[PDB]
């Protein structure tokens, strides 16, 4: 029941992924990461989503916009308003 908001696109082929993965983890913030490296369809939709560059820490909300590369803090604040709980 730990619902996801967040759709992040991440690969094994990682690094700066890695750190914000890292953040929002330990920021109890609740994530589903795509399958794109194996997943072909979401992974031309990256390219898409970031304009012709496909860019790993992507991060779609429930909202449907994305965010390339955030900070964790944007993400937070963002969660609190879109899944309207863990804000107050």
């Amino acid at each position: 029941m730990v619902t996801a908001a967040l759709t992040i696109y991440t690969t094994s082929w990682c690094g700066y992924c890695l750190r914000l993965k890292t953040a929002l983890t330990a920021n109890r913030i609740a994530y589903d990461e795509v399958d794109i490296e194996h997943n072909r369809a979401a992974a031309e939709f990256v390219g898409s989503v970031n304009g012709g560059n496909r860019t790993v820490p992507t991060v779609k909300f429930a909202d449907g916009s994305t965010l390339t590369n955030p900070s964790a803090d944007e993400v937070k604040a963002k969660l609190v308003k879109i899944a309207g709980l863990e804000h107050h």
